[PDB]
This record gives structure tokens, sequence and C-alpha cells, in this order.
């Protein structure tokens, strides 16, 4: 669904009006209804999320480690390649695997866990995805596919 109206959609109390109203008003300027988010896994929001009371950056940061359990299946900073290319990562400054944490950290999102709720921010981020553009802001973490998109599970007929 549309970024903007999922804010809407999660909304845990509808108290938050004037946050909406302005929260939305990114839509015109912001990637706000260029995103699409949507439900790429069906999971379940775990209590050591909700419990504990981290901070926004540190959540944002927090919440990224919880389901980064794996990095690369192949071998990873194995050594180190000494030429230019440090260089030009110490200029322009190269981010690593946190970047999704710049943009959750940014004030848009601050309004989005509050209306949606810590609960529904985790799951959003882990039991769900957001797509900006050509991108992806959450970031899929299907790494098991082999060759294979995805898999068909057992049709449900009626009861």
């Amino acid at each position: 669904m549309r970024f903007d109206q999922y804010v809407d959609e999660n909304k845990s109390s509808d108290d938050f009006e004037p946050l909406i109203h302005d929260l939305f008003e990114t839509r015109w300027h912001g990637t706000g209804r260029e995103i699409w988010i949507e439900r790429v896994k069906d999971r379940k929001i775990p209590s050591t999320l909700v419990k504990p009371n981290y901070s926004h950056e540190e959540l944002i940061d927090m919440l990224i480690g919880y389901l980064a359990d794996n990095r690369y299946e192949n071998a990873l900073i194995n050594g180190l390649v000494t030429g230019d290319d440090l260089e030009i990562a110490n200029s322009y400054g190269f981010k690593g695997r946190n970047a999704v944490t710049n943009l959750l950290k940014s004030p848009e999102f601050r309004l989005v866990h509050t209306i949606i709720g810590t609960e529904t921010f985790l799951d959003l981020l882990i039991n769900y995805s957001a797509r900006m553009g050509n991108v992806y802001l959450w970031g899929e973490l299907n790494e098991s596919n082999y060759k294979t998109q995805c898999k068909s599970s057992e049709n449900l007929y009626f009861q």
C-alpha cells in the first residue's frame, strides 16, 4: 500500500491528526507517496523489542542488528585492499550496512513510530518491507534463495 496511507492505516490512535497532517506533507516533497510498503514475511512481534525502552536512533540501529544474525554466505572482510579506493570512501564518505539508519533516523520516521507504535514499527521493519522508487528501504533479507524467486505455499480452500 501507499507509504502515506500506511501511516493512517496502522495508526494506533486517531489523536495524531496533527502529526498525520504534517507528516503527510512529505507526500509532496520527500518521497511520501513514492514509497510502497508490503508484507514480505509472516512473523510475530518479539517481546524483547517492545518491553525495553530504546531511543529513536538507538532503536533504529539496535533493530537492524536484531535481524542481522548473518552477514554474507561467502567469506567476508577476509583481507584489506590498499589503494585510492580508501581515499574515495574517506572523501566521499562511504556508508555501511547502517545506511537505512540515516533515513529511519529522519524526523519523518519519528511520527510513524509514534502513530503506528513500537509493536507496529518493529513489525513494519521486520515483517514488512518498504519500496522507494527503484530501491528497497527496509532491505530484503532473502539470501536462502538459490535459483527460484519465491515459493508457492499450500492452497487453502473454503471451510
